[PDB]
């Protein structure tokens, strides 16, 4: 099997907001590979549920298996029950 | 940043030889992530230490990046060789 | 913060069958780092759910975080909510 | 086999210099996991090599096999060739 662990800011562009069953969930888009920058290659990014603790400006860590599922002729990559950590940033 | 790190068995369907700078040595393509299904699976390279037979479970594990056409290398990786018996039942 | 990915085998020395009032649960018990062949330091080993599905000769690869923890004069490591999947064997 | 990890910025805490053969170089020292809020219990720190590019204040993930080693009564816990890379912030 296949174990995904990206670290990345959670940002105004990385990150949405969602109203669920219960209350509202941050979502977070981080990549799946890396790439040279300012290369003309296409990165994957997936998907993953933040904790409500979790502000705009924070470094954290999301780790998990990540599936590729179809909505449409869209591909959605999404991390499955993945473990979202804070990183302490002074 | 972006760490991957997959297990899977150095069979004959996922592994070839290549003449390197130094002798003959093995490639293993393995899975970046899983499908539910009609989606297109992106694969990663590595080079295998030696001592890896055909049939050996590894563990391959560091970052993937992207390089352009494209190829998913892994770059420097870990590579462990997993420990596996049959079962006493 | 801190991942940790251990792939191993459920066998008879690492693996455990514990009756609760959901029914039975299995535990595996993995090494957290390695040693060198004749030393000294005993190894953490980190407590892990299984799912029902997995039987012994099974491969699987916990991963996720581990907290340390008190109890008595046994401190007991275990991981948090982790991932847990098999690997495929031919 | 077993992977670890570890995500942290580097600091004068963390953060040593040493001579090497190869010259003076930085090594990071990272928790290897976490403790309970009210437990007396010892965390493990590991050890790696940090490239000469990073410096105090950056944050860099390291990854890969850790070994644990005894000298006299002294338990070292070392990154075996990790991978460490920066993370932007």
């Amino acid at each position: 099997g296949t174990i995904i662990t990206v670290t990345a800011q959670a940002n105004e562009k990385n990150t949405r907001t969602v109203s669920t069953a219960k209350g509202d969930k941050k979502i977070i888009s981080v990549p799946l590979f890396e790439k040279e920058k300012g290369s003309n290659v296409k990165v994957a990014y997936g998907s993953a549920f933040l904790p409500d603790f979790i502000q705009l400006g924070d470094t954290v860590t999301v780790s998990g298996r990540v599936q590729a599922k179809e909505s449409g002729e869209y591909v959605n990559y999404n991390f499955v029950f993945p473990t979202v950590e804070k990183v302490f940033i002074t």
